[PDB]
């Protein structure tokens, strides 16, 4: 099949795209989580400040919980860069003039994060600085209100995906279909968008019948997953909105200042 | 420092296809290539457009006001190719090296258009042909108001003689130009064109030395063509606003907005 031959082979690129660009992977982090140093359980103030001075590990300390905020922020800033280059490694995505490549990652980022997310994160807590820390969700959970309503949802939606048991390959593709998303608010090739998010999708139909043999239903639920991400972006956005009203004191990073903007 | 000068002489050299250097000779009727078929009336422009040398061809002069489109566009992609082949530029998040390429291109676009062109006509098509200006002028008013404006500014321009590895250090001095409107990072552009311009400085005592002020010229060439693309806009939304059977580029839509 002349679609089964190049699509193979653009789903290997896309997940040697993704491979060489994020800074940690679902098969280093579960490792971690199950079978080198046992990362530094984050849980107080004492943990915390510990693992910052030097154990483990940026706006003047106000207080743990916008401390916190600001640690979430840096994450983002960070995964937004290996983001752009894992964007750019997919030769058809580079072809878009820049402005539309923009577009793209403005309104794709945060889905892509909450999906990568998942990834060094258990029912319990998630992976800081390289898996060589681990902070417990109860006290991220315990943090201050406008705050600690953030942090909960990424994690309800994380379980809920991780059970679906998707390595890196699907992964790859799966974040490539969340950046190319035609129906992107003031795209503007929206076509040619629309054509490469088709590609990408038929690769990643086809992968997951091999790489997932006898699963289910499994390419319909991704589909879900990726507007279950598209809602839960929209719910967070709210909340982020809630921050920079109620929250005149703490600060808002520029890079997502501008990705709120409109 | 030089290996920055040469950085961007290589990158400019690489990045777009009619240097001055190619240009420059095939008008001084030289003889490594071959002669430019003229354009001045319908029938030559008919014939460079079949053999000799995009919407329907609704009239004269609309037809060339598209071909002026399809020509920005490609030096937007070349322009865009140049200014990631600034390694200090790529570094910037995606949404910065926009807003630059945003108001910059237009700055960069008629300062390159100057090194192809003369008091007489302009090179189109790979320097393959010779469009003249006077041809260029006689096109309905709502079309030749933009294409003069830009000839008195090319020849009073080339009136510095400037080389290749002069541009490629000008057309950078404008593109990382921290003065435009939205710029996430400012000081980090700032630091940047500060670079370029003083790179540009040094290498234009060595390339120039007898020229007697050539540095600061330059930079005020630089706010002209900040005047000239300012009102190059201006001409541009008040066609849109009239010749409404006349089509725009999605491109050139998305870089005049707001002016
Ligand atoms: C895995 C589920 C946790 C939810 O994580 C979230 C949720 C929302 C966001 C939103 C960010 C900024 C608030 C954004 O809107 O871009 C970031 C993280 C990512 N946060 C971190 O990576 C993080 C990083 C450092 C620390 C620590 F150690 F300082 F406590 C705690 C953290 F949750
Ligand atoms: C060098 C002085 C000439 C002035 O050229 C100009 C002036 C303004 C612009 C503005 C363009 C679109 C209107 C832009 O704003 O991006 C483009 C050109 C570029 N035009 C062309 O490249 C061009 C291309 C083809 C033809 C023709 F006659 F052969 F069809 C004529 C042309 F001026
Ligand atoms: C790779 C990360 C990219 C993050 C991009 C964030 C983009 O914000 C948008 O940048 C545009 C210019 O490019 C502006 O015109 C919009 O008003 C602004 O909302
Ligand atoms: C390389 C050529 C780049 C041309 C870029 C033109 C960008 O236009 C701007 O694109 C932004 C989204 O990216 C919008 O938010 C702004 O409203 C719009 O004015």
């Amino acid at each position: 099949m002349p679609q089964v031959a190049d699509l193979k082979a653009f789903s290997k690129h896309i997940y040697n795209a993704y491979l060489k660009n994020f800074n940690m992977t679902k098969k280093k982090a579960r490792s971690i989580l199950t079978g080198h140093t046992a990362p530094f359980v984050i849980h107080d103030i004492e943990t915390l400040w510990q693992a910052e001075k030097g154990l483990v590990w940026l706006p003047p300390y106000k207080e743990i919980s916008v401390h916190v905020f600001y640690r979430c922020q840096c994450t983002t800033v960070e995964t937004v860069r290996e983001l752009t280059e894992f964007a750019k490694s997919i030769p058809s995505f580079s072809s878009l003039f820049l402005n539309d490549q923009v577009t793209l990652l403005k309104y794709g980022v945060h889905e892509a994060i909450f999906a990568m997310l998942a990834s060094i994160v258990n029912k319990d807590g998630l992976l800081v600085a390289n898996g060589s820390g681990f902070v417990t969700r109860e006290f991220l959970r315990s943090l201050r209100k406008p705050f600690s309503d953030i942090i909960e949802p990424k994690f309800e939606f994380a379980v809920k995906f991780n059970a679906l048991e998707l390595d890196d390959s699907d992964l790859a593709l799966f974040i490539a279909a969340i950046i190319l998303c035609g129906d992107r608010p003031g795209l503007m090739n929206v076509p040619r968008v629309e054509a490469i998010q088709d590609t990408i999708l038929r690769a990643l139909e086809f992968h997951l019948q091999a790489n997932h043999p006898d699963a289910q239903y499994l390419f319909p639920k991704l589909l879900q997953k990726m507007a279950d991400l598209r809602q839960l972006v929209t719910e967070h956005a709210q909340m982020m909105q809630r921050i920079k009203k109620t929250e005149t004191e703490t600060s808002l990073h520029p890079l997502l200042q501008e990705i709120y903007k409109d």
